[PDB]
């Protein structure tokens, strides 16, 4: 059925290297990570800064969008509710 | 100077577990990761989806902010450049 033992003719190794696998996927997550080889967790160093800072940006970001959304919303509602004799 | 060898009375282990260390930091990156224990790389599974999807949101996000920014910008420039006799 199989020469060596390890597993049963199925994927070798086990859940001890699954990281490196996903890591590779992460390796591409940060395209600059290549010039910043920070140890095997090099993607983790940036992965942790991203989810954190990246998330912070979204909050503050959408924050200016929700405010701007209301502006042009009521802003255009006046630019259109005024033109056509109104003064 | 030191009983066992391993290192020189300094931090034990070496650069073979530095991940788990940063990992712990990542463990908090995803607060829901706890209910989604996806193997040691469990934070990587989400860390990779975040940097990717999270980044995608920013692009599309700021996209609606740059457009909304120009709106209320020219929108208010008319709401103010019209009031005061203009019809």
């Amino acid at each position: 059925m199989a020469d060596k033992r390890a597993h049963h003719n199925a994927l070798e190794r086990k859940r001890r290297d699954h990281i490196k696998d996903s890591f590779h996927s992460l390796r591409d997550s940060v395209p600059s990570l290549q010039g910043e080889k920070a140890s095997r967790a090099q993607i983790l160093d940036k992965a942790t800064e991203y989810i954190q800072y990246m998330r912070r940006k979204v909050h503050t970001l959408q924050q200016d969008i929700d405010d701007l959304k209301r502006q042009n919303a009521l802003l255009e509602q006046q630019v259109r509710a005024l033109e056509g004799s109104g003064c």
